[PDB]
């Protein structure tokens, strides 16, 4: 469980990410697609796409990127007390989508290094290892779900 001020730490920076929504958004799923080439083959819509120049071109991309961050927020703001908001989430995820928990750890590790290239005044140490650590509440409250459904791995 994350303390009142690792929460803090976590929303201070989310508030500033809030700012450019689409902006983050793309960097995150360029630098997902870049470093792990599996993921991009799980989407249909984006499966087309072979450059970071065309990546950085597509508004369809960028339009996915807000609904990503902006699903992430809601989740997030909850402090821990995300359930309403993570169950439709892993079932989708799970059984529509058909995404490993393997890969939310890299989509993970790709915010983690996008808020660092863009906040690193409000993304010290302290702040990334709190992030870490709701990223991680995040996977495991999800990975219980896959595995009640049937799809733990
Ligand atoms: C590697 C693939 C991958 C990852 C890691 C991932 C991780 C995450 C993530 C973790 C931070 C969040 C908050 C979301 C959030 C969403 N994802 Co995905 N998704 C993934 C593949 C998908 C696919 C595929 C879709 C459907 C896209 C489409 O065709 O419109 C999707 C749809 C969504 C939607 C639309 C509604 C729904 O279908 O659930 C939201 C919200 N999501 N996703």
């Amino acid at each position: 469980v994350l303390s009142e001020g690792e929460w803090q730490l976590v929303l201070h920076v989310w508030a500033k990410v809030e700012a450019d929504v689409a902006g983050h958004g793309q960097d995150i799923l360029i630098r997902l697609f870049k470093s792990h080439p599996e993921t991009l083959e799980k989407f249909d819509r984006f499966k087309h796409l072979k450059t970071e120049a065309e990546m950085k071109a597509s508004e369809d991309l960028k339009k996915h990127g807000v609904t990503v961050l902006t699903a992430l927020g809601a989740i997030l703001k909850k402090k821990g007390h995300h359930e309403a908001e993570l169950k439709p989430l892993a079932q989708s995820h799970a059984t529509k989508h058909k995404i490993p928990i393997k890969y939310l750890e890299f989509i993970s590790e790709a915010i983690i290094h996008v808020l660092h290239s863009r906040h690193p005044g409000d993304f010290g140490a302290d702040a990334q290892g709190a992030m870490n650590k709701a990223l991680e509440l995040f996977r495991k409250d999800i990975a219980a779900k896959y595995k009640e459904l049937g799809y733990q791995g």
